[PDB]
């Protein structure tokens, strides 16, 4: 599924998000357009073999179990394909157990790229929230 923009952010929110370990719901919006686009089913293959699955594209070699990933660790204890689902629910969640990790939101590279130490705010301007 392609999320729009406000639907996305309200979906973070319901899902408690919004201000998650000091990140506003706008860090957490803009993450997800530069890393996925907002689609539920993007993967993208990385180099040392591992592979980053869905909206917020979560790393196999650590977080979930693909099958294809030696010494993988699957700290989230959810298969890889669980993260391309329409509900964003193990997502989120495993998300959580990340940016709890000891180095935030830097975990994920188009975060510290493209988001940090922008106007994050302006990802959900307009939005019903």
């Amino acid at each position: 599924k392609v999320f729009g923009r406000c639907e996305l952010a309200a979906a973070m929110k319901r899902h408690g998000l919004d201000n998650y370990r000091g990140y506003s719901l706008g860090n957490w919006v803009c993450a997800a357009k530069f890393e996925s686009n907002f689609n539920t089913q993007a993967t993208n293959r990385n180099t040392d073999g591992s592979t980053d699955y869905g909206i917020l594209q979560i790393n196999s070699r650590w977080w979930c179990n693909d099958g294809r990933t030696p010494g993988s660790r699957n700290l989230c204890n959810i298969p890889c394909s669980a993260l391309l689902s329409s509900d964003i629910t193990a997502s989120v969640n495993c998300a959580k157990k990340i940016v709890s990790d000891g180095n935030g939101m830097n975990a994920w590279v188009a975060w510290r790229n493209r988001c940090k130490g922008t106007d994050v705010q302006a990802w959900i301007r307009g939005c019903r929230l």
